[PDB]
């Protein structure tokens, strides 16, 4: 169809004032003309879309989620069942999460940890309109990290499951890259980091620091025992390669140091720079990130979500309060360039059942809720009700080099948009009320989504 | 309807001399009339089917298996994934379990330990010929023996798998019966054995003594603790109820104590009969058994498999090794009334895979191979091949009281039998070489089984 | 020199009204003459005691304790270090606990589970006067149970400690009995049971039920499984052999059966009586105990300490409230027959530091404060102050057959007794105030006790 | 004093043609003269010692040892008992081991991981002649590794004992260092290092890669997973302070990086240099090392032990074979320095008892054979018993800057020397020939050692 959406009150999300009396046309995919005129106008064959009493915000863009849920895998009881159920139809399961986002208005997602052949499949099944879902740029595995049954993720179950299964699934995820590279000389690293890269992942996440946490973490004490995965020399050896392909660089930082190094490594996208596992980002580095110009994603929680979570002693609750949010504001109020990151996904129905109602009410990490929560809380961090959005908008997409394409709302750009019911401003939570989601200049049947309920099957 | 045989050389299945040049005829399941007159009638319209060069042996009746394969449950691992994928298809995974008894010749099966619902629904489905398999009378669960994920079975996996999942399944097996009742005053236990009987188990199997033996196993002091779950006045209570509902009473016994205990009640069948855990059976017993009217189940391993388990140190080898055989035989060579008992069921294609190729060839614990294994080994413990197949066929029937229904090939009994190229009387193992298999006056398509494959699907 | 005590108020604690203005006269230990008169005079050349405005109570006797901490163990952790450090000095740890017992006024103590080598020798040491301490009786191991580093106790550490140490330190306990005993023929048990009793244990405590409730560790839950360690022929096979040596048979029973069987052998002392684990003893059984001639050892906790533990949720908090306190009133309300049973001991210096001060204060299971607490709660359950007083003194002696020697100020009997400022009758907590402690005629120096501080030495 | 030990064939341990027909004068430690002459002659008034038929070597110095024997603490079981029992006598336990070193000829011992207060006390005591042991130098703990109940050491351990004893003991090592250093900025990592030396540990060791053999405990997959405890700037900052103090800095490296990072920094000693954890030092790195001028300690085994080890199931067996071994070979022959390195000490009598008799004879990690086994296996890998004999002496001396004090019988040097009844140059193995041992000029009574035995005391 060729469509005209009329009488929209438009948030470009660029940061400009919202403008009412705005009428947007779509050509093909592709936004066409943006102006009010009275209209613009309509080419008589153009499909009508009535935009009275609604808003257009650019289609939401999530910079961090895992289409197959690693927060659970990291979480981790229930990793084994969810992998064994759903094995071999994973690629359709990945497309499940991709839909839940889009259903909630996220047109495009960046996934930083997954199984590469199913997540590439998914990225291929979705773009070609074989499979309904959100546009996915595949991160691949995160380099230097082991499988779902390794450490880095839930470690027991190495002993509770058949060895042949436990390794089987790992090799899917780990591919030829990953954590054994610790030991070995960069020569062979260099070798195996482009054989991998040649696989078509959009991006590279270089795991600069350890993923061993729930495994080691202490039952009274909070965090400790951060480590550093790779040699400082070995670390450029993958940045050179990453630079060579044209994929940008994403980085796992978990400690004040290794964040520093990640900033010195010139990494395009910093994934959870706010979790420094410790002291707040030394008031030094903020003015290096800010100064040395690479984008910074923060992952957040409400106070109200936290207030509950320590009330129930969630132990994933420590991350919410405590030096971590008292640390982001500095970057916010220092105008660090900010990204939408909630490590996220679509968990097994049983793992929701274990959590307290307090805990799974409005859970940030659940892929439908995540971008709303994040946009709601960030303001709680001293952020105007805009930018907030984009925020999710341009800033995740400015930070990958997808900015010219997504999105949007501007002429000659992919037409991905969401229509709201109510003012996004003073109440940032209105992003939830969505009369329509358009993608690639196309309508989404939101009412019936997902296309095939799989991981939402109970019983 | 019709079908008959010519000039077959049959073992009457009572250990009577095989009479060659002999013939069966049979109309509409159960056998019509047998013996040659060197005219055995053909009343025309009749299936001319050749019996030369092959033998007529009654169908195998395996008096212990586990259609959900509970053996794999007391660990190894690989239960967690197994129960997860397959949950809600359970009836099918079992029926496939049942079929692989038919292919390898077992025409009838009693399941000592299962979940009542999908095993009864598997039986209720077969019995109606709604599906293919070996006739099941299904004890349901065992009384006093609880969750697949508790102790008794896969103890690790409370912590590896979510509580919802574990709690959901644990209830699937326990019924109203199970672990607790160790606690209940017995007259209220009376309620909950009885609620259980009315459900439709064809029999009742109480666990006189623990299953904790295998979680922990442990540490290679190759024996050392047993316990007992109920008090005798509860046993004598439990058997009373088992009597009036008309069901056979079966008994799990793992200690020198607890067999004398098991027999006194009047249990018809003693599963795990030879397993005394660190001890040879007392003559005082070898007498209590031989004199007092009860059947002993025995489970055994090859002499070329025995030293395989010992070699790779399989931690199953404690059973193969040491006092079980000298304890086995002393029941055979005291002339006890024994039974074909092998715990078994389909294992994870993976749980198979972790195993050594030694453990894999000749494996006792598969549903297909286990009777071939059993009859073979049992002669190696000093049986008479003709008599051991009595253990395979009539003996199991007479235990549960099924002799008038199944067993030996006599007149008026269910028409179930097997035709073999080589000779059982010469070599019992050559009960393997089958050409035709018939259950209920019906040929079985020997290639189709298991129809819908799940656990077997390779890869 | 013939201790002679004038003007006191004597609680005979046979229940009778305390008689003031009374002097009891001691001739070389073994009290000779209680008096009315006014005094029934002070023969001559006797030592001087000053009794007016003070109360003499019988020197308390303890119907269960653990000198080597058993309690703590079950625990769990803190056993690997405590038993490791004090190895071979064990024998002095025993007396040290009974150095702690005496100074608060416990003049006699019955230990149930302990290590014969240390437990018995220490008593031989104490009685003949080599070491200061409170008289010891000592069942040795509980036949039917293992030791500290197995199940029944601190399971863990098996895999965290040395196999050589592991095996060495149980089998200090286990002796000939406990693991094994379950396996063997009754015939071989009664040889081993007879053999062990030969070592002069004063008692036979047999574990009628299991001691593993702590693999039954669980939260969101409470205990479900209990087992009965031996068959009935073995349990009464033993009680024969205890009858041989003329020793009392004590029973360990945590199920509603089990306790019932304990009853059916006529066990002289029921240890753990009120603990049937999650069930309430039916009044048929409350009646079975009261009619059948045997004693109910009753373990207790503060209504406050319950309210104390219930808050910080001590992992032992479940026996404090719950069906376990609520019944036992049942046993006493019905004139049950009573005995002062407090599993108790002297924990490692650390074992206390791991405890919330709401548990380090007024702890029931610390051998110092152990009896004071038990009496205080027994009045709350519904005892007349004296009869709790009678039952913390003579009953326990009368249960085991010691009322020939200890427990009442009736003459002939051992001179154990205690003097306090305050009247226990109008507050039984005012038993707490000790002025003098006299054992076997002799005064106790309560200032320097324990003589050599070991476990009380910090650090 | 004037000690003169005469007509010995002297090896000053410089790698020359040995010096037969010699007499060396000791005047008050600190050798006065050396020349064959006839003697030189003797100054009388003097201890003339029989030098008949015997050699003189300066006596060994071990450049890697733990006097709490932390090779067991990863083992780990049997860590707890050891630390639990000896505590408070820890100071005597350290001195305990230093005597077995002196008993076997090690005249000076370098201690690379321990608790400060005990070891600096033990050190300071031996120097002060207030106790008898091999002189101590003692790096203190190794920075970046936490207590022995943490990762890097005994697991499980930590959850199987009190949290106080775990916390008290842990802290005692960590000294302010290890673990958290991970958490905190280079700027306050720096300051926290400055405080540490303040007590004067005599060198600095810093773990460039992690101690976690036992977060990976898979036979089969085996060795994978390595980490670095510090980013390069933190190693940098740590390194200079170590210079500002003038303590030799030593490196713990287990990856092909680390090692390549450790030479980059210029840690004098690289400990664990031949351990690539699964990879063989690259050419270019071995010829990087030789230019680099740092001293390489290699931990070596007999081929005799390695077959023995591997024929057990010995968990170190990998460490003997593979490149782990095949590496020292490629390092010795590049004309690269070698340092005498064995982590070693005295394990508890129970730690040894578990192992096969194969494993406990000639055990490299035991402070009795530790050097001997080591020395022999250098000549087995291509050293010259002239250069291997010294590899235990002048290198370890030269490595720490003690070179003008220890390692050769030479200019104004403390008299440490040991007298052999055999020729070491002929068979190295002949370093087991000792007759007497002289430390600081004085003889020590060698069957009198250890003076007080704690760990040794069997049983």
């Amino acid at each position: 169809s060729t469509i005209a959406i009329t009488n929209v009150t438009l948030i470009d999300g660029l940061g400009g004032l919202p403008r009412p009396a705005t009428t947007v046309i779509v050509e093909g995919d592709r936004f066409a003309t943006v102006g009010p005129s009275d209209s613009t106008p309509v080419p008589e064959g153009a499909t009508v879309v009535d935009g009275n009493r609604r808003w257009m915000v650019p289609g939401y863009v999530n910079g961090n989620v895992h289409l197959l849920d690693a927060w659970m895998f990291m979480a981790g009881p229930g990793t084994i069942e969810y992998l064994a159920r759903w094995e071999g139809r994973y690629v359709e399961v990945i497309e499940e999460a991709a839909q839940l986002a889009l259903r909630n208005g996220v047109t495009t997602v960046f996934d930083t940890h997954n199984a590469i052949e199913p997540v590439l499949a998914a990225r291929d099944r979705i773009n070609a309109g074989i499979s309904q879902g959100a546009r996915i740029f595949a991160a691949g595995t995160i380099v230097g990290m082991g499988g779902p049954f390794s450490a880095d993720f839930h470690f027991a179950g190495r002993t509770a499951a058949t060895r042949t299964f436990v390794d089987r699934i790992d090799s899917m995820f780990e591919a030829g890259v990953g954590h054994q590279l610790s030991l070995l000389p960069r020569k062979e690293v260099r070798a195996r980091v482009r054989d991998y890269l040649s696989r078509g992942v959009d991006m590279l996440k270089i795991a600069v620091s350890d993923h061993i946490v729930f495994t080691l973490v202490d039952r009274s004490v909070g965090f400790d025992r951060s480590y550093q995965t790779f040699s400082r020399p070995v670390l450029e050896v993958m940045v050179e390669e990453a630079r060579a392909a044209g994929v940008p660089v994403l980085t796992h930082s978990v400690s004040v140091e290794a964040l520093d190094t990640s900033v010195e490594l010139g990494a395009d996208v910093l994934i959870h720079a706010n979790y420094t596992l410790g002291q707040e980002i030394p008031n030094y580095l903020i003015d290096k990130i800010v100064a040395s110009d690479s984008w910074a994603g923060l992952q957040t929680v409400h106070d109200q979500h936290r207030q509950g979570l320590e009330d129930v002693g969630s132990w994933a609750a420590a991350l919410a309060g405590e030096p971590y949010a008292t640390n982001e504001r500095n970057l916010i109020s220092a105008n660090a360039k900010i990204l939408l990151n909630t490590d996220a996904g679509c968990p097994s129905k049983d793992h929701l059942a274990d959590l307290s109602p307090v805990e799974r009410e409005d859970r940030p990490w659940t892929i439908g809720n995540d971008h709303f929560h994040w946009t709601q809380s960030m303001v709680e961090k001293g952020m105007s009700p805009l930018e907030a959005i984009s925020a999710a908008t341009i800033n995740v997409a400015r930070a990958y080099g997808k900015a010219d394409q997504i999105g949007s709302v501007e002429t000659g750009k992919l037409a991905d948009f969401v229509l709201l019911d109510q003012d996004p401003v003073d109440d940032i939570r209105n992003l939830r009320s969505i009369t329509e989601v358009f993608q690639a200049g196309a309508a989404v049947d939101r009412a019936a989504l997902p296309t095939t309920p799989l991981v939402t099957a109970h019983p």
